[PDB]
DNA sequence: AACATGCAAGGCTAAGGTTAGCCTAACCTTAGCCTTGCATGTT
DNA sequence: TTAACATGCAAGGCTAAGGTTAGGCTAACCTTAGCCTTGCATG
């Protein structure tokens, strides 16, 4: 719905946290994604069950090999979308990332590869 | 979501059905979106509740002004999307409808306008 | 529903038909279990899918070994119920079969054996 | 079919819950009949629709006259079955409640009465 | 005396629904529960 | 004339508990409509 796909926006949010140094904590995801505290815990749990993440003893989020995989793919697509929007389509900059947060969840690998060549 | 957005695809199915000049019946949506007979009626219901369609006395689906407005909208983005993918991106033509059936539900109005221009 | 357990009541009706040497046909089950002809064919279909029956070239029902097994167990419990109600409980003789038509479907094998000692 | 009769088992659960002094909450039915949260809400609603219960303002389940009448009946046949099984049929005392949990939904008043008499 | 049509059962299938039951993924609110870091007035 | 001092307690981060919507599904049933293959009964 809002997130088009939750697991992906959760995986991306975690990855983005690690990227900026911040400890990947559920409380963070909650605030970053505008969702309630127990909602996040529940979903993360669901994801842990699905073998995407793991909660550590220090309560930090640890992505599994499969987790990262999916994570870097959404990140990838996010950029690739953001580019296509700003250049080829030429959408208002202040609206770009907003658009890409959605397209990122519905862009196939096929197009992904295709698009990397196209942009250039 | 398999349909990304269920309501937009139920509307597009009705509209397209109408173009083909085939009475729009739930059993028809059923075949096309591959869902159980019960699931379709249950959904058309929520839909009729939010006033997007009306189930006639002869069981045909009648889109309300709102329903028709959205339908055209979705339908319009579908084409602009199918286009964007073939013209500038260049993706295997055989995989273009499917991709566009996903993009149709995440494309913003602004991106719809900026796209009618860019493409020539 | 009314039949408590359709598959069981179908298997028994077939077996009973065979017992009285009458071609076991769907139109025959419809007659006895008082259900619409399309309903009967659909259900039998499901049963065939479940490896309980097979519909021959002449369109007669043919219980598979797993099917006859089920069939005899139902039939067997039906008798043990009809007896328990008449001998021990002493329920009105007319109302006896109707009651047993239900208990037949909800009596464990466990209880079956026991009742075969007590009852006689 | 897992409950044999879904409505009769909801009443009984509400009823038994009241005997134990536990507030009859939908969540309680879920725990006990082991069903999904959303499944219990539907079923109760359907029940409320046919006026067998009323969801209080503090969310408690209020059995209506009709509902309680049924409840008791069920509750009554449960015990009669439980005895009949353990007293004249002599079945594993351990496996008696379960067996009774099924018989309760298929026992006639006609038989209920005959049973109270034929058990000294 | 053998023919013919003349179809009507009888037995299904094709279509399109409906109810009752059940389920998961996501979200929410309202209540506590542990740690921690320390402000604050105290010896 | 301030180091030295528990320790008082609100954040911060969760879990607990009970729901809700949206979206899906299967088993069982129904009515209508149409199709096909014989068992006769009338010219
Ligand atoms: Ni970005
Ligand atoms: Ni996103
Ligand atoms: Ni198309
Ligand atoms: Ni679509
Ligand atoms: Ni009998
Ligand atoms: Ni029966
Ligand atoms: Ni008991
Ligand atoms: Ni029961």
């Amino acid at each position: 719905k809002d997130l088009v796909d939750t697991t992906e926006m959760y995986l991306r949010t975690i990855y983005e946290l690690e990227e900026e140094g911040v400890t990947p904590l559920r409380a963070r995801i909650a605030e970053r994604l505008e969702q309630s505290g127990p909602t996040v815990s529940q979903t993360v749990a669901r994801m842990e069950r699905d073998g995407l993440v793991v909660v550590a003893s220090d309560r930090s989020l640890q992505m599994t090999p499969t987790g990262r995989t999916l994570a870097t793919a959404v990140m990838r697509k996010h950029r690739l979308a953001e580019r296509l929007l700003t250049d080829i389509i030429g959408l208002d900059i202040n609206k770009v990332h907003d658009e890409a947060d959605r397209w990122e969840h519905v862009m196939s690998d096929e197009v992904e590869r295709r698009l990397v060549k196209v942009l250039k």
